[PDB]
C-alpha cells in the first residue's frame, strides 16, 4: 500500500531559488544597513520568514515592512528561478490517481505571478499559501487543510520538501516526509523520515 497524496513544497523542492532569494535579500537589506553573506543566505534560505528577519537582526518593529520590500523586488525574479531538473518529468509519470497539491510559505500573489504558468500546475488539486490559513509552517494547519480540501486522511499522504520548518508540519500533523535530498538543505538532512529522495524521478519509485 502507498500514498493517496504527495504534497510538495516549492522553494528547494521543486524550484531552485536560493540564488534569486540571495539577490533579493541582499537588495532588501541593503535598506537595513545589512550586507547578506553566502554563509548567511544558505543558513536563512529554508527559514520562516519571522525566524530568517529575527537571525538577522532585522528591528522587530520592520518585519512587515521588510516582508512587504522582499516581495515587491522577488516579483522581477522570477525568470532567475528555474525548476530543478527532472521536476517536469516527473509530473508527467506520476499517477493520475494521485491528489497532488502544494503547501507553501509563499502569498498567494507571489505564488500566482511565479507559478501559474508552469503547465504542472494544471495538476494540482489544491495550493495553499500564507494568504489560506491563519497559521504558517512549522505549524500543522496549512498541511492538514490541503489534506482537507482533497479529501485524504494523514496517514495516507506524503509532504515532500527539504526544511526543518517542512519536517516539523509534517511530524506535527501525523504525516509522512519526504525528503528531498537534492535540495541540499544540511539541516533538514539529519532528521529522520518515511523517504529520502536522492533526485526527483526517485519519487517514482513509491508507484
Amino acid at each position: 500500500m502507498t500514498y493517496q497524496a504527495l504534497m510538495f513544497d516549492i522553494d528547494g523542492t521543486l524550484t531552485n531559488s536560493q540564488p534569486a532569494y540571495t539577490t533579493v535579500m541582499r537588495e532588501v537589506l541593503a535598506t537595513y544597513g545589512k550586507p547578506f553573506s553566502p554563509a548567511q543566505a544558505q543558513k536563512t534560505f529554508p527559514m520562516a520568514a519571522e525566524q530568517a528577519m529575527t537571525e538577522l537582526g532585522i528591528a522587530a518593529s520592520e518585519f512587515d515592512h521588510f516582508q512587504a520590500q522582499y516581495e515587491d523586488v522577488m516579483a522581477s525574479h522570477y525568470d532567475q528561478i528555474e525548476l530543478y531538473p527532472g521536476i517536469t518529468s516527473l509530473f508527467e509519470q506520476l499517477p493520475s490517481e494521485l491528489r497532488l497539491g502544494i503547501v507553501t510559505s509563499q502569498r498567494r500573489n507571489e505564488l500566482e505571478s511565479g507559478m501559474r504558468s508552469y503547465p504542472f500546475m494544471m495538476r494540482m488539486a489544491v495550493t495553499i499559501s500564507a494568504d489560506d490559513t491563519p497559521k504558517r509552517k512549522p505549524d500543522p494547519l496549512p498541511l492538514l487543510t490541503a489534506l482537507e480540501k482533497v479529501n485524504v486522511a494523514p496517514q495516507n499522504a506524503l509532504f515532500i520538501g527539504d526544511s526543518v520548518s517542512d519536517e516539523q508540519t509534517a511530524q506535527a500533523a501525523n504525516v509522512d516526509f519526504g525528503l528531498a535530498v537534492w535540495g541540499m538543505d544540511p539541516n533538514a538532512d539529519h532528521q529522520k523520515v518515511a523517504h529520502r529522495f536522492q533526485k526527483p524521478l526517485d519519487i517514482l519509485e513509491l508507484f
